[PDB]
């Protein structure tokens, strides 16, 4: 009833939270018609919205060519600006990059960095590298 309703109208007020939830339901079929362009359209509003976690999503999606061509260098950036936000995933996943020089000139001063952040925020798979290190 009104639970898609006022999630679609909460979406188109610039609710971030409400434009993600809505792409997974366009991405996964769940309550709506399983559409792909839909559910790239507000994973791109929420992620330029300011959602860490529609930035780390729409990131992973240019690192493993989903719905668009693999390009490192946006999966750096969208991963960089929900890492900066302070989303633990993204964090991970940019000391990742800054180490092993994809998307990014190769560093290892600034790979401690993320890691030493993420697994701050208590992240399992940030601190397991953190002390093989």
């Amino acid at each position: 009833l009104r639970d898609l309703m006022d999630l679609k109208s909460n979406a188109d007020s610039g609710d971030v939270s409400a434009q993600f939830e809505l792409s997974r339901r366009y991405l996964n079929g769940d309550g709506l018609e399983q559409n792909d362009d839909e559910a790239i359209r507000w994973l791109r509003m929420a992620a330029e919205g300011g959602l860490p976690r529609a930035q780390a999503g729409l990131g992973w999606m240019y690192a493993a060519g989903r719905g668009v061509n693999k390009d490192e260098t946006l999966s750096f950036s969208w991963y960089e600006r929900a890492a900066v936000a302070g989303f633990p995933v993204a964090q991970y996943m940019l000391g990742r990059y800054y180490e092993k020089g994809i998307g990014v000139a190769k560093d290892r001063v600034l790979a401690k960095e993320w890691y030493e952040k993420a697994a701050a925020q208590g992240n399992e798979k940030a601190k397991k590298r953190l002390q093989d290190w």
